Order: structure tokens, then sequence, then C-alpha cells
């Protein structure tokens, strides 16, 4: 009876929950206590246990969905804590996607009579992205870009219209990265992927700096100087490599100055965090750029929770895509970037 | 008077030296002592100081070059030790390439009357590669591939003919990576590059494991299990991701299992070395694959010293390029992979 969409990823579980707000007096009297209890629990708390979080700022208010009016809520928790979620569930038609819909299928079925319907991770991403952009973010644009990304004194977030979204390159930066070429609502292909994704940032940062959370990793990176770890073009040439138009500030070898023992002994944890962020972000941007050129698509939208509270990586992607494509490609971002699969899963409910 | 070609890279200096073997009795009597001394020093030693090495197995014997017969020698030492080389030189027309031809221009000119001619790093690579393949490796093929790279019990190095080499994708894995599309002897373009190169392997390995040399890093990696650090598709799905044909053994997130503290505490240095090698190698293979598809080139040749004494990375590239391209791309390798720029520089001598 509760309407939920769940994307169980390699690192995070994302949950979309539709709260009806048009409940009649008869419906309110004839609702079972468990349904009332779950609605009150979800809507009266913003932290769930020790690791679940409701992203209240993303709530879609007064959405019409399946012929009812309600609020669409966005909730996340680590996949490592899915056993706690399932145990709480054992104290419903669940549309679930991501790899964990398969990996934990038998675990979900320990919840009596619960009906699990597995839906494809990338199908749900595409459907949820198109849907959220179509309904708007409470009347504001769901999509944005960074204007004048080449100039810091001018670089500013600006809304971007996706009313005719096709074709579109979707770069899903999760634990790993999948890249999709979307030609229509039902015509898309996974062009390629890269294993240098959000989990590489977090795993390498944890090994190199001892950080204990994604947010701590980003805080460290904001204070660091990646050029203390990276070997730049100017470190090899003494300047630009002019014949091929490579600026002296371009990174020639990520972590390449760490082959020298005395440099390893002077580099800070913050420098290493920033070099990890820069390395992973530039590699994703470069793969995206190559895929867009081969697919002949000039709109590249980045999603996934690697970019959550991560304006550094977003601006780097905006600048780098514009710079290296000589202005032919535009980096786009979405306000509900990590939740599209969960929404797409919820949208599959009528098919069951 | 001595004939040398020098490629001063971000990490290694490569030197090609042509030893004449057709010296007449008159020439031998009328040669200055310094020229005799340098020839004897170079040809009677295989280690030079504490860090220079002559790769004797690569010697081209009885080569005809500029109308003389001689032996072509291949010598390498760290760029960090170039001050020792220049000081020894102060105790000649030098064609020099790589970034260090520019960075250390003024240093070379401290050698009295020495004439430095700077040549382009990638021009020299192309010219040297085409030349060495044209003269053969003492009658054997300069180019090879790994036959049946998908099967370990069959996978074996085999010679490969490059007599009509065009078009060709050249992947130069140095400190960083440059990728060239070669359409003719004088028509090529730098398609792109990646900063995740040999210096990323060596720098990250040194930070993660404390290894003190490239060879130690490879020895560690040969003993490790990268899947202890990497998060695989099967770690996310419990198996294959069948809808997109992604095998369960494919890496979904490099270092992605290192987000868990207990896994960081159990992983070995050897596992981390191997994960670094696998991560860097697969990323280079993937970028090469995307560039070959966009350039419509099916022969991809890998050069640079990242692959020196590194059969692990070569076989991984051979397997991965064949697997992910569904057999449409072939990984090629060259016996003199790190020295092509130095040879191309030496070949510029007649122009001065
Ligand atoms: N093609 C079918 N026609 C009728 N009944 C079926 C069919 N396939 C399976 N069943 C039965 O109905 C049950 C539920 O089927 P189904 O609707 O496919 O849900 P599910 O497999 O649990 N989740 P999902 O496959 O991801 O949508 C199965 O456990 C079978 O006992
Ligand atoms: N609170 C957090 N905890 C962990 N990782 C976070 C957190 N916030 C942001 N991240 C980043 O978000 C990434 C996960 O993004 P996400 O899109 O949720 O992937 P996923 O769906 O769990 N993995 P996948 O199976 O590859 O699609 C992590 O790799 C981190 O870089
Ligand atoms: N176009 C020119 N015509 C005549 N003489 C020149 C010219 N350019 C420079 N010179 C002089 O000749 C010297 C050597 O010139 P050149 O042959 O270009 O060698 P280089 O600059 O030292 N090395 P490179 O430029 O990399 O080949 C310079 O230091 C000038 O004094
Ligand atoms: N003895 C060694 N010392 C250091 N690195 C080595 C050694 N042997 C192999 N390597 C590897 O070879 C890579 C350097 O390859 P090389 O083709 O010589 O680059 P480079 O020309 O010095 N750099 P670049 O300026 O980017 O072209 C290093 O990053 C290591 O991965
Ligand atoms: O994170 C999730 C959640 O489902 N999935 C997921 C994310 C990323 C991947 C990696 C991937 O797709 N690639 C990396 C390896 N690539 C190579 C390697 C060598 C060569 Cl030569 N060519 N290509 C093929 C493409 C896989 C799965
Ligand atoms: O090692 C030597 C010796 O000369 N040179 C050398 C080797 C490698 C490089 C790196 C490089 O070329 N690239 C990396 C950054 N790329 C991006 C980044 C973001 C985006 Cl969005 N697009 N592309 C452009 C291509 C540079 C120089
Ligand atoms: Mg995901
Ligand atoms: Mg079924
Ligand atoms: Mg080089
Ligand atoms: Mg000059």
């Amino acid at each position: 009876s509760p309407w939920f969409g769940m994307d169980i990823g390699g690192t995070l579980v994302k949950l979309s929950y539709f709260e009806p707000i048009d409940i009649t007096a008869e419906e309110e009297q004839e609702e079972v206590e468990s349904l009332k209890s779950i609605r009150k629990y979800l809507t009266s708390n913003v932290a769930y246990g020790s690791t679940g979080i409701r992203d209240v700022h993303l709530e879609l208010k007064d959405l019409t969905l399946f012929g009812r009016r309600g609020n669409l809520h966005f909730i996340r928790f680590p996949t490592q804590d899915l056993p706690t979620f399932i145990q709480m569930g054992r104290d419903t038609v669940l549309c679930a996607t991501g790899g964990g819909a398969y990996k934990f299928e038998k675990d979900f079925r320990t919840i009596g009579n619960l009906h699990l319907h597995k839906l494809d991770e990338l199908d749900c991403l595409v459907k949820g992205l198109l849907y959220i952009d179509s309904v708007s973010f409470n009347g504001q644009a769901e999509c944005y870009y960074f204007a004048n990304a080449s100039e810091p004194e001018r670089c500013q977030k600006m809304p971007f219209n996706l009313d005719d979204p096709y074709p579109l390159l979707v770069v899903n930066i999760g634990s790993g990265v999948s890249i999709l070429a979307v030609h229509s609502k039902d015509n898309y292909k996974r062009v390629t992927g890269t294993s240098l994704g959000g989990g590489t940032f977090l795993g390498l940062c944890s090994l190199l700096t001892g950080c204990e959370s994604f947010e701590e990793a980003l805080e460290m990176a904001s204070k660091g100087d990646s050029t203390q770890a990276d070997k730049l073009v100017r470190d090899i040439y003494g300047g630009d490599y002019e014949r091929f138009g490579l600026p002296g500030w371009a990174v020639a070898s990520s972590f390449g100055n760490m082959i020298y023992k005395e440099k390893r002994e002077s580099v800070s944890k913050e420098d290493l965090a920033r070099a990890t962020l820069v390395t992973i972000t530039n590699n994703i941007g470069s793969v995206a750029r190559m895929c867009a050129v081969n697919e002949k698509i000039n709109r590249v939208v980045f999603v996934g929770n690697f970019l959550r509270v991560n304006t550094l990586s977003m601006k780097l992607l905006a600048y780098a895509l514009d710079y290296w494509s000589k202005g032919q490609l535009k980096a786009l971002f979405l306000e509900h970037e990590g939740y599209f699969g969960a929404v797409g899963a919820l949208l599959g409910l009528p098919n069951f």
C-alpha cells in the first residue's frame, strides 16, 4: 500500500516515497495502523536511525502521481545498512532497481507477502530523469549549468531548459560510472563506463588520508593543492607544450610528483585528497568528452552521488568540458542527481 | 662528432648512440682522445655511474645509418640525474627531444660549443617507430602481439608485420599518456591524452605500499590480488549485470572496496600494488579503445616505458582490448618501446 521506489546501489540505497496529501476522512478512518505508523515515521523524522537521511530540500510538494496528489520524498542510507532496513521491515509492492535488487532479492522476500519487482538500473535512471525534469522542481528548473565556467569571478549556477532533451549523454557517477546515449524516451544505449568512479575517490582518499566519510574527504580536498602531488606539463617542459596546445598548468601525470621520496614526505593529506578528487573528476570528464564526440551529442548531463555537496567537482567538470572541447560541449547538472533510479522504479508501479 | 639522439622525458632520459664499426686505419689515427674515450666508456660498460643502464639486448648490430655501418645502442637514466650527465659532459651536435629539451636547454648550453637542436617529442616518436620497424630488430620482427590473449594456456607472444603501418593508433605510456592517430609518415594528430599514466602507477604505488622502485612495484603487483581492493560487478549484483553484458568479474569501482575500514585493515601491500596496476592499465586500454573507434583505426600499438619488463600490463591490455572490442581491435607492442623518441631525434641529425 505505501508507494516506494528503491535503488539499491553498490554504495548507497536511494528511496523515493510518495506521501498522499489528499487522504479523505473515510480513507483516514479505514487505514491500518501500520500504514499510519510508517507515514508518520517517515514524515516526522529527517534522520532515520543512525545512518538514514531525508533530503528535505529535494521534496516535490503537491505532485500529482497515479491520479493522487502528494509529496515526493527522497531518502538515502548506506547499502551496508540494508539489513537494518529489512529487519525494521519485518517488525507492499516494492519496485526495486540497482544491483542490490538482484543481490538482495532473497532478503527482501523475508518480509512476508511483500512483492518484489526488479527493474533495470539504467532504464529506471532514464525514466526518472525525464520524469523529474518534466514535472519541474516545484516550478524551478531541475537542470542547471555553470555560466562562464572559464572565469571564476563570473562562474555561476544558472537554470537550463531540457524540454526537448534528446539526444542526451547521461554520465552516471556512482560507485562506478556508466555513460548512456539517450536518443528518445525508449531508445538509449550504454556507450561505455569507467571503473574510476565515486568509489575510487572515496576508497583512495580513505587509504591516503585516513578520512572516515565522503564529506570529510571533500573538506580535506577543499583545503588542498593538487599540484603538490601531480606532475604538470610545466614540470616536464618548463612551460606550455605549445606545438599541441597543452597549457603548462595541465596535469601530465596524476600523482606523478609522488615518485620522489622527499615530495611524498612533504605532501599533506589535504593535498592528496584534492589530487584524488581532481584525478577522478578529470578522467570522468575526459571519457564523457570522448563519448559525446563519438556519439555526436553536445549536451552532457552528470548525475550520481559523487557530485552530492561537491561543487568543486561540478565546477571542474564545467570548466574542463568547455575548455578541452573548445566550447563545443556543455556540462549539465540536475538537482535530484542521485535519486533518478529510485523515481524510475516508483514509476513502474502501475505495471504490476 | 659522436652521434647521439636524446629524449628527456618527465621521468626518464633515453639516449640512442650510434657506434661506428667501419672506422678506417686513418680515421683511428686521426681521432681525438676524447672521442676515443667516450666510445670506449659507452661500449665497455653496461652500467654508467649508479643509475645509467645500457639495454644491451636491444642493440641493433651492423646498422647502416647516414652511410656508415655501426651498432645502435640504447641507454637510459633518470631525468633527476641529468645534472650528473651534464657535469660529466663538461669534464657535438645534440638532437634532443621530450619536454626536457626545452626545460634544460640552458643547462645543455653550459657544455662549451655544444649545439643543441630541439625536436618535437611526438614527431620524434613517430619517426623513430617507423624507422626501427623498417630496419627490423636484427632480422626479427620489431612488432609483436599476444595470440589467443583470451586464454592463458594459449596466450603467447607472436611477431606481427607492420610493413604497411598506416593507419595506426600509437599509445605512448610515459609519465603521462599521449595518443596519436598516424595516417602517413608525415600526417598524424594527437587525438587526446590521459594523465593517468606510468607516473600515476609509480606515484600511487609508492604512497600506498612504500615501494622504492618501479621494479619493486611490479614485483609486489605480481603477488597481489586486485579484487581485494576493487569492487566488482558481482559485488554489486551478486553476479553478472546481464542486460548490458557486463561480466561479474568486471571491475565496477577501482579501489571501491577500500571504503570499508575493515577491508582497508586486511588488504596487503601486494594487493594494493596490483589494484593500482590493473586500474591504470584498464583505463589506458579503455581510452585507447574509445580513440580507435572514433578514429576508425583497428591497430593500436602501445609504447613507452610503463610497459618495460611489465608482461602483466601487456597481457592485460591484449586481453582487455580484444574482449571489450569484441575482437575488433588488436593490441600491438614493440621491442624498443621506450626508445623511439631518442631514435627519431638522432634521425634529425642530417638537417643540421
Ligand atoms: N510467467 C508467469 N506466469 C504466471 N505465474 C508466474 C509466472 N512466472 C512466475 N510466476 C509465479 O508467480 C510468482 C511471482 O512472479 P513475478 O510477478 O514474476 O514476481 P517476481 O519474480 O517475484 N519479481 P520480478 O520478476 O522482478 O518482477 C513466482 O514466484 C511464480 O510462483
Ligand atoms: N554519504 C555518502 N556515503 C558514501 N558515499 C557518498 C555519500 N555521499 C556521496 N557519496 C558519493 O556518492 C558515490 C555513490 O553514488 P551513487 O550514485 O549513490 O552510487 P551507487 O548507486 O550506490 N553505486 P552503483 O551501483 O555503481 O550505481 C560514492 O562513491 C561517493 O563518491
Ligand atoms: N634564422 C636565423 N638565421 C641565422 N642565424 C640565426 C637564426 N636564428 C638564430 N640564429 C643565430 O644562430 C644561433 C643558433 O641558432 P639555431 O640553429 O636555431 O640553434 P638553437 O636555437 O640553439 N637550437 P634549435 O632552435 O632547437 O634548433 C642562435 O643563437 C642565433 O645567434
Ligand atoms: N627504471 C624506471 N624508473 C622509473 N620509471 C620506470 C622505470 N622503468 C619503467 N618505468 C615506467 O616508465 C614510465 C616512464 O616512461 P617513459 O616513456 O620513459 O616516460 P617519460 O618520457 O620519462 N615521460 P613523458 O614526459 O610523459 O613522455 C614511468 O612512469 C614508470 O611507470
Ligand atoms: O557501477 C555500476 C552499477 O551497475 N556498474 C558498472 C560501472 C562501471 C563499469 C566499468 C565499465 O563499464 N568499463 C570499464 C572497463 N572497460 C574497458 C576496460 C578495458 C578496455 Cl580495453 N576497454 N574497456 C569497459 C567499460 C562496470 C559496471
Ligand atoms: O606526458 C607528456 C609528455 O609531453 N604529456 C602529456 C600527457 C598527458 C596529458 C593529459 C592530456 O592530454 N589530457 C588529460 C586531460 N584531458 C581532459 C580533461 C578533462 C576533459 Cl573534460 N577533457 N580532457 C585532456 C587530455 C598532457 C600532457
Ligand atoms: Mg547507482
Ligand atoms: Mg520473476
Ligand atoms: Mg616520453
Ligand atoms: Mg633556435
